[PDB]
């Protein structure tokens, strides 16, 4: 279907956090994007408000491109660059199992995203493998951000931290505590908690029990954002460097070559 003069409406490959996500082509340009519906006469209209935080964080590494905005017939639609498959898609084709090497690659860039859009006066709330996703062709390097539908100016129960499960406001801290547990979801295959409540599991599991045999610096990742305080700004800077240490010491190269790059 036609969308805004120049837009050819797809078909339906998702959901967002608060919309059907669909595949598309800017007819105008030559060019396929990615198109988010909402709903115009939903009872809590948020597409406008997500579109405001995606153009405030435009210029920011990893920040996907809104091409247009606007409504057509019932619905609210965004149009945004074309981006690649998500971690989570990425992990199933791998048979969740992601190498070191690539566990540290996605942790360098995703540390920085998410400091990125703390930069930005913004907590993200939902930090899970499904909310980053690859860029394509000259962008397949580029890890980006995705979904503000749950951000807030300073989730999933999944990879959720003690402080959420315990019910208080989630601040920087609880964004990397997240992606603490996405990094260790990548490490195992899966959580200790999944598939089971999850707080008791969470709370139950030692940090060292959780991160047995793998690097220290998983461990030490957690322990320090599970240290921080509500308001304090966290020192992305140690913790990018931590894993940067590691990825050194292991003697990798950063060359951007995923798990997925070797199919
Ligand atoms: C959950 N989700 C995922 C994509 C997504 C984005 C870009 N490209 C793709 C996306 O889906 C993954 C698969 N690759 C194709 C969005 C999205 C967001 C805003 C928008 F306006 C449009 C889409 N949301």
């Amino acid at each position: 279907l036609r969308v805004g003069n120049r837009y050819r409406l797809g078909r339906k490959i998702g959901s967002g956090s608060f919309g059907d996500i669909y595949l598309g082509t800017d007819i105008a340009a030559g060019e396929e994007v990615a198109i988010k519906l909402e709903c115009v006469k939903t009872k809590h209209p948020q597409l406008h408000i997500e579109s405001k935080i995606y153009k405030m964080m435009q210029g920011g590494v990893g920040i996907p491109t809104i091409r247009w905005c606007g409504a057509e017939g019932d619905y609210n639609v965004m149009v945004m660059e074309l981006l690649g498959p998500s971690l989570e898609d990425l992990f199933n084709f791998c048979s969740r199992k992601f190498s070191l090497k690539t566990v540290l690659l996605l942790a360098d860039q995703m540390i920085s995203r998410i400091e990125y859009i703390h930069s930005k006066n913004f907590i993200h709330r939902d930090v899970k493998p499904d909310n980053f996703l690859m860029g394509l062709g000259k962008k397949g390097n580029l890890v980006y951000i995705i979904d503000f539908g749950l951000a807030k100016k300073y989730g999933t129960a999944r990879y959720a931290s003690i402080n959420t499960h315990l019910g208080i406001e989630q601040s920087r801290r609880d964004d990397l505590e997240s992606l603490g547990y996405v990094l260790m979801y990548f490490n195992l295959g899966s959580l200790p908690w999944q598939g089971l409540r999850i707080s008791e599991k969470k709370m139950s599991t030692p940090i060292e029990v959780l991160c047995k045999g793998y690097p220290s610096e998983f461990a030490t990742y957690l322990n320090f954002c599970r240290s921080l305080r509500f308001d304090d700004k966290p020192d992305y800077s140690y913790l990018r460097q931590l894993f940067r240490n590691l990825f050194h010491r292991q003697g990798f190269s950063y060359d951007y070559v995923f798990d997925w790059n070797m199919l």
